[PDB]
């Protein structure tokens, strides 16, 4: 029956600059006007992704679940739909299931990122994307590919690293990249964490941000510009996301239809 | 109850890496039947609110708190009411309770030493609000250090580590535009440091030549951006682990005098 618990299920493997607690606080700020408690339930990696979900349903430990790192064909989404556990996703699946969700428009972000580099005079653009299994990788990759076409620029190919690749190695990669004779003039990053490491490596090779190369990056809080005011920054509002995920879940638990409980936040360029 | 309540002020720093603390806790709780509820509160005027509410409701078997004052009402209240708890920080009021803390005194002392070693003569420090015990630890270590290393303090009282970053930056710029400048800085916050450096740089000041900076950080981040910052690591994930172990043992009867630890300043490998 009523547990008055919202389970937040988070992978322990997150980024340096995930500002995860801002997400936690957005959820909890909404839940404070209610009788709901927020339980944080970690899982370590991919091999145990379904473990906490099965465990919530087996013990009946939560009235609703928040999940993230959504795949287009997500077994968690399907399992909780079938088992009638109210849930909301941070991200979007694409499997013909209408569920509550909130996501950032990574497609629009990568498209507008290419445009901006093109406006900066840039002609050869690389992008650093998530692992391909997550839906937001396909959103980003799509927005970027569409952008390289619409803005009459070309892609500098990049397969080496990803958004989840070790920072020390992003840094080394960035250093060797700007010591190559073949190098790009623009970078789209889908992680503020990857961007930090990338810039460190760039500077280590005599490269000046804004001069020799332009960078567009997302960030989940306002940090990159104290650090490097020349980075073209886009804010992803992680606290807002936490608020919206909570809003949606509460309404789903009370029987509002999932179709009305869906939002997508748009990229906003940092005032910084 | 099977619930550990993590009581957290929503007012945290940008670079708090709070989730790293959360994950240290859950990593330990995973071998147990305990669930971690995250319980926020907004400010100081409601600090005791979640504490009274946990005990009125009986909604937890143990509590984790932080932002510890030397004469902390929460600590006294929970001691009196026999609610197992552990503090991230230390009180100083004749009550022996489980705790884990970081040695802020030793950090500020070793900070001043390092700056002295770099040939610096006039050292400023940015400390927390006076009400919290770690402020007194830091201010003490700094005070001893200025004496022991034959240098002088540059007086500062305009800001704290809880003062807004934009205002820290503006303060850092005007500070270097003055004819009275410190040549060394001790920071008790990775967040303030970031804003601080941005302000210095906007005044044409170079980190490592014109001024040296020692800063704590709760994860390895300061050196990617600014390699010349003398970084000390506070291990927040270890903190989370220790808080959890201590609380578990305290819940099962262990004497509090035996559940106390302080981690020491560790100089970051990415530091000069
Ligand atoms: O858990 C991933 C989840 O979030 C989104 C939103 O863009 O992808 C993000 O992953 C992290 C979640 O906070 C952040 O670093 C940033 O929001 C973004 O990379 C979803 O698309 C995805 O399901
Ligand atoms: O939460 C306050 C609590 O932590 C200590 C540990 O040094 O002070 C810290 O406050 C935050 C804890 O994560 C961080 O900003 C930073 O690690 C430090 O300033 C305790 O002394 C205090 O009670």
């Amino acid at each position: 029956g009523k547990t008055n618990v919202i389970a937040l299920v988070l992978s322990v493997d997150e980024e340096l600059m995930g500002f995860t607690s801002q997400m936690v606080f957005g959820i909890t700020e909404v839940l404070a006007t209610t009788q709901y408690h927020l339980v944080v339930t970690p899982h370590t990696h991919a091999k145990d992704s379904m473990v906490p979900i099965r465990y919530i349903l087996e013990t009946g430990s939560a009235d609703g679940v928040i999940i993230s790192k959504i795949e287009p064909n997500d077994p968690r989404v399907r399992f909780m739909t079938e088992r009638k556990m109210p849930f909301v996703t941070h991200g979007r699946s694409d499997m013909g299931i209408e569920h509550a969700y909130h996501d950032f428009d990574n497609e629009a972000y990568a498209y507008e990122a290419v445009e901006r580099l093109a406006q900066c005079g840039r002609k050869r653009i690389a992008i650093i994307v998530p692992p391909s299994r997550f839906a937001f990788h396909d959103h980003a990759r799509k927005g970027f590919t569409r952008g390289i076409r619409d803005f009459g620029v070309s892609e500098f190919p990049l397969d080496a690293i990803t958004i989840e690749t070790p920072l020390d190695k992003i840094r080394d990669f960035g250093k060797r990249l700007m010591q190559s004779d073949d190098r790009p003039d623009g970078i789209v990053s889908i992680s503020g964490s990857s961007t930090i490491a990338l810039v460190a490596g760039f500077e280590a090779a005599g490269v000046r941000i804004g001069k020799d190369i332009d960078i567009v990056s997302k960030q989940s809080a306002e940090f990159l510009n104290w650090i490097q005011p020349q980075i073209h920054t886009v804010n992803e509002d992680i606290k807002l996301a936490g608020r919206e995920l909570a809003k949606a879940l509460l309404a789903r638990i009370n029987g509002a239809p999932p179709e009305t409980l869906q939002s997508v936040s748009r990229p906003v360029w940092s005032s910084m």
